[PDB]
């Protein structure tokens, strides 16, 4: 599924992430917006052979099993595939402990280059929230 902007904002919120560790939801949504244009299918390889999944591209060499990751970690304890679902729920979940690993959220490197100190705010303008 490819969300608005708006309608992500929304349900990142009613999942839990506005403010969650400390990031506003501007700052989940800017990094949705560049790791996979909203689109929840959205794969990505990497060169080391891991693959990235879903709308905030996470990866499978820690954090989900597909199945062809060798010495892959699995932390959020689900199928990567379950990564694409237009329901964002499982995302939602693995990102949040993502996030509380230590490095917040430049663990996303589109978050890091292209979100990190901008004024986040203007990606939930506008919205009914
Ligand atoms: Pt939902
Ligand atoms: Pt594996
Ligand atoms: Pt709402």
């Amino acid at each position: 599924k490819v969300f608005g902007r708006c309608e992500l904002a929304a349900a990142m919120k009613r999942h839990g992430l506005d403010n969650y560790r400390g990031y506003s939801l501007g700052n989940w949504v800017c990094a949705a917006k560049f790791e996979s244009n909203f689109n929840t299918q959205a794969t990505n390889r990497n060169t080391d052979g891991s693959t990235d999944y879903g709308i905030l591209q996470i990866n499978s060499r820690w954090w989900c099993n597909d199945g062809r990751t060798p010495g892959s970690r699995n932390l959020c304890n689900i199928p990567c595939s379950a990564l694409l679902s237009s329901d964002i729920t499982a995302s939602v979940n693995c990102a949040k402990k993502i996030v509380s690993d230590g490095n917040g959220m430049n663990a996303w490197v589109a978050w890091r280059n292209r979100c990190k100190g901008t004024d986040v705010q203007a990606w939930i303008r506008g919205c009914r929230l």
